[PDB]
């Protein structure tokens, strides 16, 4: 299993002091659809974007989504031994 | 959570005018195991198929083994009460 | 679902060969909370570092925390009716 908590790749959303615009946007759709060649380069903005989404969405499947999960889980069981054990005991 | 839909990074498969080579291309596992150094400069192909693989497969996770295994427990449950049902019923 | 076998990036831990220090290191977090701004140079040190943890925490929730639940619920439901079915028996 990993051995560190999970962190967040540029989580605040401020302007950057060099650019004095948004640290994350995000990269065009053309980009995505194939990414970077030779000569086309990265900017700061995209390099951000990608890590931070990654991060966020690795926290909202680990420590989100399981948790409620098993609760759920649990309580359906609950409930569905409290209905039965109802008609049970009449 | 998170207020972006995932992305997946170079999700089309294409060659490229500046290489003739097809976008995504898999890391040697000698660069697996190791990583880069100082001085070394990533070739596209690379960070090309690892942020797809990094993105597509959070993908994965999120749009198809989730509500796979939502709707799989609940299924789950109501057969359980379903038959315990007609149990009761005779 | 995706064809890759996800693969840990750097997934050595080992000192890099031109430099003594390690091949993997956590970026402060005045930098994870900020993203490279114009003008600084990223050491390969923070990409192999948060490429591991996004690896790794992908390939454990693939492949060990799914069969993990599925095996809880599959118990779950068998260890519930058992109860109901030796109840309706008595």
């Amino acid at each position: 299993k990993p051995k560190d908590p999970i962190y967040v790749w540029a989580a605040a959303d401020v302007n950057l002091p060099g650019t004095g615009r948004p640290n994350k946007s995000k990269p065009i759709d053309d980009l995505l659809a194939k990414g970077y060649d030779k000569g086309q380069k990265p900017a700061a903005e995209e390099f951000n974007y990608i890590l931070n989404m990654s991060s966020a969405w690795v926290n909202w499947i680990v420590n989100e989504k399981f948790p409620e999960l098993e609760a759920e889980i649990a309580r359906l069981l609950a409930e569905l031994e409290n209905r039965i054990n109802q008609q049970l005991a009449v």
